[PDB]
């Protein structure tokens, strides 16, 4: 396991337009094209981000490189925010793919507003930050997938990947 193999896990692979959980124009490995509830926005985001006139529709190769694009972006991210350097630079090599994961869900500004929990994993109080991350509009509307972050945080295993 590893964050590439994480993130593939939690955010699927579909090679045309769809919704994300929150209803956003998405495509690939979770590659978020826009907010915007215009599909032909989504499009024009997508042939921008490929390179082509894609029409709604990309192959694997494509979906993989923007992927690795993404997570990339992800970590640079976190290594450039005040807020998160200093927890990420903290973590095991494990816990740190689970902080990133985070960012790719939600963007840093996201993942800036959990201070409360940020606190108690730079303390590596495992079980209580665990039941903070839990206290989130995060985890009521995506569960599942919370928890598996969440079991990653709090035993620092692959644990919740493993069977996936
Ligand atoms: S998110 C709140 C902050 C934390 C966690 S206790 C730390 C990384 C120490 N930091 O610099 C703050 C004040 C932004
Ligand atoms: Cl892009
Ligand atoms: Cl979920």
């Amino acid at each position: 396991m590893n964050i590439f193999e994480m993130l593939r896990i939690d955010e699927g692979l579909r090679l045309k337009i769809y919704k994300d959980t929150e209803g956003y124009y998405t495509i690939g490995i979770g590659h978020l094209l826009t907010k915007s509830p215009s599909l032909n926005a989504a499009k024009s985001e997508l042939d921008k981000a490929i390179g082509r006139n894609t029409n709604g529709v990309i192959t694997k190769d494509e979906a993989e490189k923007l992927f690795n694009q993404d997570v990339d972006a992800a970590v640079r991210g976190i290594l450039r925010n005040a807020k998160l350097k200093p927890v990420y630079d903290s973590l095991d090599a494990v816990r740190r793919a689970a902080l990133i994961n985070m960012v790719f869900q939600m963007g840093e500004t996201g993942v800036a507003g959990f201070c409360n929990s940020l606190c108690m994993l730079q303390q590596k109080r495992w079980d209580e930050a665990a039941v903070n991350l839990a206290k989130s509009r995060w985890y009521n509307q995506t569960p599942n997938r919370a928890k598996r972050v969440i079991t990653t945080f709090r035993t620092g295993t692959w644990d919740a990947y493993k069977n996936l």
